């Protein structure tokens, strides 16, 4: 793998300024579905990612609803295999109320997507179901990255490209973590820039070559460079509800 697109999924029902709100069609508290607005904002995600030479060849999404949402027209029009991944499931805190969700797997949501997920991968690591602390939330990430990218690379070798479709403050944690940084809070660079996180916003990382244009380099060994900063000119709604540590 030498190409890492991360995404935000779509616009959440919740948001909407009147309810009533749907209820989580898998029961799960707050396993909301998206507005009519953020699935919008999912087919328009879609059609960018189609648009690319360099496309995503499998995607991996947190098992939350609106994740698995945000991924179904894009594996339809790509083409591509859905894999669960728990490891980049949503960050709650202990004594979150009133629990701490934890989403649902393959029996129950190949119902509400059929034909868009692959029921073979296994998830990397299961987020403390008690809830993480920030430390403990970026450890997890840290802790993600090496086993995650090794079984991609195993089980599918000769995929080079993958798509993560994931939540807020993991986007970004993600982010961080692949590039090395200390802790998820920090700028980017000198200017202050941080990783933006809108509903459907895309990140893209890329290796820095070790050679001219096959030579095994272990995951640990890889830098990462982030070329794409979570782009939302595809969408026509432009970024909506960006989120950073500073609304925490």
């Amino acid at each position: 793998v030498n190409t890492i697109y991360i995404a935000r999924h779509g616009y959440r029902s919740n948001w909407l300024p009147e309810g009533p709100y749907p209820d989580p069609l898998t029961g799960i508290d707050s396993d909301v579905p998206l507005a009519e607005h953020g699935v919008q904002q999912a087919k328009e995600l879609a059609h960018y990612l189609l648009s690319l030479d360099n496309q995503p060849e499998a995607a991996f999404a947190s098992p939350f609803y609106r994740c698995l949402e945000t991924v179904q027209p894009i594996a339809k029009l790509l083409e591509i295999p859905v894999y669960l991944e728990r490891g980049i499931g949503e960050w709650y805190r202990p004594d979150r109320k009133p629990v701490i969700p934890v989403p649902a797997g393959y029996e129950i949501l190949s119902k509400f997507f059929p034909g868009v997920i692959s029921q073979e991968w296994d998830s990397t690591l299961t987020p403390n179901e008690k809830g993480e602390t920030e430390q403990e939330m970026y450890m997890r990430f840290k802790k993600f990255w090496p086993l995650f990218i090794e079984r991609v690379e195993k089980e599918y070798p000769n995929v080079e490209c993958i798509l993560l479709v994931t939540h807020a403050a993991s986007k970004i944690a993600l982010g961080m973590s692949l590039l090395g940084y200390d802790n998820p809070r920090m700028s980017l660079n000198e200017n202050g820039d941080k990783i933006r996180s809108g509903s459907c916003s895309l990140d893209k990382y890329e290796i820095l070559k070790k050679s001219y244009d096959f030579t095994y380099i272990p995951f640990s060994d890889r830098k990462w460079v982030l070329t794409m900063n979570g782009n939302t000119e595809f969408l026509s709604s432009g970024e909506e509800m960006n989120w950073n540590f500073d609304c925490v």
